[PDB]
């Protein structure tokens, strides 16, 4: 038969864009492997006159694309890009309002933790590393939260319809942004034992598990020591943007002006709701596209982040 043929673009970071002829006989597994057109999948699909033009996404196959797809993505794990076109391909259904002057995201496939993070990104200082991030949370920040989305659930490894842990997804987007001159100094005291001083650098100088409260933190707390005796660890020093204070979820009482933002986890283990509390002229709560305002919030809270600079202890 006769033989038909468009052009297209091909990339693996919708930067470097390269120009190719395609067969309309064939599929597009056929000429180039696995390809993507905004996220939806068609490798098994031929090629139709108005693809003409457009830029469709396709894996490394040779040294050129590798090294485009790890110097925009920072990974090398080949079901990277297509975890993420899968998941972009439902991200982009997804609406994305601006609740407070923030972006959110209307509760679908159990967004909510992603909803939170999202909103916590918003109000916390933070500078990603791969290009991918700081070029989709850019955009994100703006209102076009799509690719932010798709590409958290790709470097978080999970699956749209999935529920996730807030404090996993943090976890994992502090260990691709730049938190290097991020220092905390912590002191234990034991009766028994003596006083030792640790520092740590980067996400575990941001993070702790164990208390809600910074004020806590910071008179000390008390937990259990290698001789079994209790000793108590306080802070000492601490320079960074924020802190974040993780707790399994407890009834907190969160007061106006006395934190930045508060994960509040409803239900049980693995199968919850997540909300978004944040501290502006009142009390924010922010469910998705859903907001409710009150000057008092009792409830079960499982992180709180609260802004910092520099902190340094008057004890001792
Ligand atoms: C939602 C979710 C998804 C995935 C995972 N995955 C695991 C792999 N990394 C973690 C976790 C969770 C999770 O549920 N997290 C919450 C914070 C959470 C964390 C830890 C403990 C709990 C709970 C314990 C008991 C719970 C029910 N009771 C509430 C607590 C006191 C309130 O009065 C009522 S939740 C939850
Ligand atoms: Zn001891």
């Amino acid at each position: 038969s006769e033989v038909r043929t468009i052009k297209v673009f091909t990339t693996v970071d919708n930067i470097n864009l390269h120009t190719q002829v395609v067969d309309m006989s064939m599929t597009y597994g056929q000429q180039f492997g696995p390809t993507y057109l905004d996220g939806a999948d068609v490798t098994k699909i031929k090629p139709h006159n108005s693809h003409e033009g457009k830029t469709f996404y396709v894996l490394p196959n040779d040294d050129t694309l590798r090294v485009e797809a790890f110097e925009y993505y920072h990974t090398t794990d080949p079901s990277f890009l297509g975890r993420y076109m899968s998941a972009l391909n439902h991200t982009k259904k997804w609406k994305y309002p601006q609740v407070n002057g923030l972006t959110s995201i209307k509760w679908a496939d159990n967004n909510c933790y992603l909803a939170t993070a999202l909103l916590t990104l918003q109000q916390i200082e933070l500078k990603f590393n791969p290009p991918a991030l700081q070029d989709a949370y850019y955009r994100a920040r703006a209102g076009e939260a799509a690719n932010f989305c798709a590409l958290i659930l790709a470097y978080c490894n999970k699956t749209v319809g999935e529920l996730g842990d807030v404090r996993e997804t943090m976890s994992y987007l502090f260990q691709h942004a730049n938190l290097d001159s991020c220092k905390r100094v912590l002191n234990v005291v034991c009766k028994t034992c003596g006083q030792q001083q640790t520092t740590l650098k980067g996400v575990e100088a941001v993070m702790y598990m164990g208390t809600l409260s910074y004020e806590q933190f910071k008179k000390g707390v008390q937990i259990p020591c290698t001789c079994g005796k209790q000793a108590t660890k306080y802070l000492v020093q601490q320079e960074s943007p924020f802190v974040m204070m993780s707790a399994p979820p407890a009834q907190y009482e969160l007061k106006h002006g006395t934190f930045t933002c508060a994960s509040e986890y409803t239900g049980n283990y693995q199968c919850g709701h997540y909300k978004h509390i944040t501290s502006k002229e009142t009390l924010y709560c922010i469910d998705g596209a859903l907001l409710t305002k009150s000057s008092e919030y009792k409830g079960p809270i499982t992180d709180v982040f609260y802004k910092e600079n520099s902190y340094t202890t008057t004890i001792k």
